[PDB]
């Protein structure tokens, strides 16, 4: 079955776009190299298309079969209920694409009559009727890179494939709940979202300690939303389905596989159509759920088909990392080659094939990695850090052009203790803050692929109750990241680090003046600046802050909303 046909009718944009990033002062006191940066439009659309249009056939066996049946009788230990209409409400963004019907996120939220009238409309012919396909809306994402000529010029545009409004609170109130439950059942510590930053490094640390001598790879499907069958989503809601769940529920579940899920008709935004999905649909509720479960299903089994030694897994929606028990160099090789092609006949060819890493901090999970740091006291500190490229290159682009959602919020709370996030996002964003005077005011932001809303000057607390109060006073840096770090600067025209540090000195001077909360942002976020440093103490607001369930509730993506 070929993952996508095509009418021909173009993927169009309901805006307009632009793909150059905006000389501007602002933007340009971060990096200069302004015609690096790109933003992906729908003027690349028809690349991706080509891309993620295949054929996929599949092969199961014993492995495949018995993984299966393990994980279905793990799901049966899963109570799960619906949502009520209102619940599903208040968990759509603010910002979510507006329903064809009249009415949009804001009236969602606030609960009007048009827009609540029109989803119970939708959940009982969901109810009525499992049997006719849902359209769906196929757009090109806006996103922001630098140029990397090295790997070939530009990104074309990711596609996104979604149902209306309407359809897509009423997948909340099927399925929410089943997204907080069922990953854990059934894979328990290998699901990554429920990690935070730090959990997900703590739990990479006791993978490679439990092994005798450690070997781990991560492996990159081709298009893995394309290589998903119509067998594996069908095979996802029998899953659902051995959850303990009340009848209506499972009605919906059923009806939102078939009508929806499995495939349909897809339109452009002038509302022609474009073309019919026989795949996983990038932009629904079940998006990163079901990719990390059929991921699993398929990697374990790939493990035992290949007869990969005490493997240690952890998956996040497409991403995937393995770490097991080395068998010896050439031994390793030819145990990946056999994994990769068990994941090949189970429908998931790789992109470029998986290479054996002897080496915890060169192992890339989510675009990100462990390392190493000193922490006060002198004690050695590992933390999550990434290359800044895109952070820094999206950075630039949201000073100058305002979007509902910001990529560096989020970024600076991720990636807090690392030294780019301290010396150059934290420098920056602050200084902009100030300079547009708008410190005290909550701002959105994706992470983990989903939304959340925070306010600036309470990044203290927040930082200290994710990264502990060392996230303010790491120093003497791996020579691997000080040198990424670096180029990284270099490569986008950015100030060198030592710039930046004179730069902070005054941000953190005049967030002192402010006094308050803003004072609390100097004083904490830049002692690192400040030749005679201050003697930091834990915040008590950071104790009185829940963030414990803050992962495990974005639901590993998507049109999810939390404060």
């Amino acid at each position: 079955s070929m993952s996508y046909s095509w009418t021909g009718a173009l993927i169009t944009p309901c805006s307009p776009e632009e793909e150059k990033l905006p000389i501007n002062p602002l933007s340009n006191s971060l990096l200069r190299y302004h015609n690096k940066v790109y933003c992906t439009t729908s003027k690349s659309a028809s690349q991706r298309a080509k891309k993620v249009t295949f054929d996929r056939t599949q092969v199961l066996d014993a492995h495949y079969d018995s993984v299966l049946k393990d994980i279905k009788l793990a799901a049966s230990k899963v109570s799960a209920r619906l949502l009520t209409l209102e619940e599903a409400c208040q968990l759509t963004p603010p910002h979510s694409a507006r329903s064809k019907y009249g009415f949009g996120a804001k009236e969602v939220r606030s609960l009007s009559g048009r827009a609540v009238n029109h989803i119970k409309s939708v959940w009982k012919d969901l109810l009525e009727d499992p049997q006719t396909p849902i359209p769906t809306t196929i757009m090109a994402k806006n996103e922001v890179f630098c140029v990397d000529p090295a790997k070939g010029g530009k990104k074309p545009a990711r596609l996104i494939v979604y149902p209306d409004l309407g359809v897509r609170v009423c997948e909340k109130m099927a399925l929410y709940d089943i997204t907080q439950k069922l990953p854990q059942a059934v894979m328990g510590a290998s699901y990554g979202f429920q990690y935070s930053p730090a959990q997900r490094v703590e739990y990479l640390l006791k993978a490679w300690a439990e092994k005798k001598d450690p070997m781990g790879f991560s492996y990159d499907t081709r298009c893995f939303d394309s290589t998903v069958t119509e067998r594996d989503i069908r095979t996802e809601e029998s899953i659902y389905q051995a959850c303990s769940l009340p009848e209506e529920a499972r009605t919906a579940i059923h009806s939102l596989t078939e009508r929806l899920y499995v495939g349909g008709p897809m339109f452009n935004s002038k509302g022609q159509t474009c073309g019919y999905r026989r795949c996983r649909a990038s932009g629904v509720l079940t998006t990163s759920m079901g990719n990390t479960i059929t991921c699993y299903v398929k990697a374990l089994a790939a493990c035992k088909a290949a007869g990969i030694v005490a493997p240690t897994m952890l998956v996040c929606g497409d991403d995937l990392v393995v770490i097991s028990e080395s068998q010896g160099t050439e031994e390793d090789e030819r145990n990946l080659r056999a994994f990769t092609e068990a994941m090949t006949r189970y429908s998931a060819p790789p992109g470029d094939p998986p290479r054996p890493e002897y080496d915890l901090e060169l192992i890339t999970s989510c675009s990100s990695n462990v390392s190493v740091a000193l922490g006060p006291r002198g004690r050695r500190r590992y933390y999550l850090t990434r290359d800044p490229t895109t952070p820094l290159a999206r950075a630039a682009w949201e000073t100058v052009r305002h979007s509902p959602i910001n990529s560096w919020l989020g970024n600076i709370i991720q990636y807090a203790p690392t030294i780019w996030v301290r010396m150059v996002l934290m420098t920056h964003f602050f200084s902009i803050l100030m300079v547009q005077d708008t410190l005290d005011q909550n701002l959105n932001f994706e992470m983990y692929g989903s939304v959340y809303s925070v306010n600036p000057l309470d990044l203290p607390a927040i930082i200290e109750r994710l990264h502990g109060l060392d996230a303010f006073s790491m120093h003497t840096y791996s020579h691997h990241e000080l040198t990424r770090v670096a180029s990284a600067l270099r490569k986008l025209g950015a100030p060198p680090l030592r710039v930046w540090k004179s730069r902070a000195r005054a941000v953190r001077a005049s967030l002192i003046s402010r006094g308050g909360k803003a004072a609390v942002c100097g004083r904490y976020l830049f002692n690192w600046a400040v030749k005679t440093k201050l003697k930091l103490t834990p915040l008590p607001e950071a104790r009185l802050l829940d963030l414990s369930s803050w992962f495990t509730v974005g639901a590993g993506g998507g049109d999810i909303f939390h404060s």
